[PDB]
């Protein structure tokens, strides 16, 4: 479905990286965050549900995700939340990061080049794929 | 008009900077908090635009964080073309609807976030999030 999104945290240098990924179309967000808290998680969903129709969002059911900040935030955005693709997503996201991190200070930096990278990978590009499904969703 | 053009600019409110990036030919906004007018930050915030968007052009106004040579490079990186000088009421829209939400949320980006939330999925037929995916999808063809 063009509404659904499934979301975890990974660990790279000792820092949190939190990865959106849009199930159908294989298209990534991802942030660096200073721990895996109910509020970053939250902040983080709430700018990906201002930005992409986020109908359903899938998670393992560590305590950032079933929080009830994050629980109050679903509601006010009106997204459903699923507990218990993104597994290799980590994996990909890792190797380009791997691939570009000395041409960065930060890790964050890093992080945003490797996302830039892996959306516009081409035949369509994850990025193109994202809005070919919800356009033709809206008809 | 294009659908890879964006217009950004910073706004003060409560003693911090808004970086605001709207998609001129839908009114798709983003907006982040910002902890200070730099070309780093804005470097970093353009970064973040172009991964997840088209981003071809960027119009902004002669500011030094626009200008900075850090900016130029994250735009050469990114493939992005810079050019400089109604979108001037986004930033009066977003800060209105900021101040109607304002009281909802303990922090101003919380606030900001809240407001981009709403002025994407106003319909008041298409909301501007529906047209910037109808506008990007019909020039993928
Ligand atoms: C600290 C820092 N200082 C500087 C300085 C100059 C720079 C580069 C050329 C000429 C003049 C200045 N670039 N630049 C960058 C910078 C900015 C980018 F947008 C970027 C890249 C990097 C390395 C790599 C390609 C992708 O885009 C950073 C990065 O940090 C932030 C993103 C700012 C938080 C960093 O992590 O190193
Ligand atoms: C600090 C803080 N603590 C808490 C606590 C609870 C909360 C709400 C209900 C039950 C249990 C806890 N929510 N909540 C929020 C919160 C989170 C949201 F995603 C959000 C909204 C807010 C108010 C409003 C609607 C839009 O979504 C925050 C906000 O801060 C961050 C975004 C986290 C950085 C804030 O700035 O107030």
């Amino acid at each position: 479905s063009p509404g659904i999104w499934q979301l975890d945290c990974t660990h790279l240098e000792g820092k949190v990286i939190l990865v959106a990924v849009h199930v159908a179309s294989g298209y990534i967000e991802a942030e660096v965050i200073p721990a895996e808290t109910g509020q970053e998680t939250a902040y983080f969903l709430l700018k990906l549900a201002g930005r992409w129709p986020v109908k359903t969002v899938h998670t393992d059911n560590g305590s950032n995700f079933t929080s009830t900040t994050v629980k109050a935030a679903c509601e006010w955005a009106g997204i459903k939340q699923e507990f218990g693709v993104i597994e290799s997503m980590n994996k990909e996201l890792k190797k380009i990061i791997g691939q570009v991190r000395d041409q960065a200070e930060h890790l964050k930096t890093a992080v945003q080049m490797a996302v830039f990278i892996h959306n516009k990978k081409r035949g369509y590009s994850a990025g193109e794929r994202i809005v070919d499904i919800i356009a033709t969703d809206i008809q």
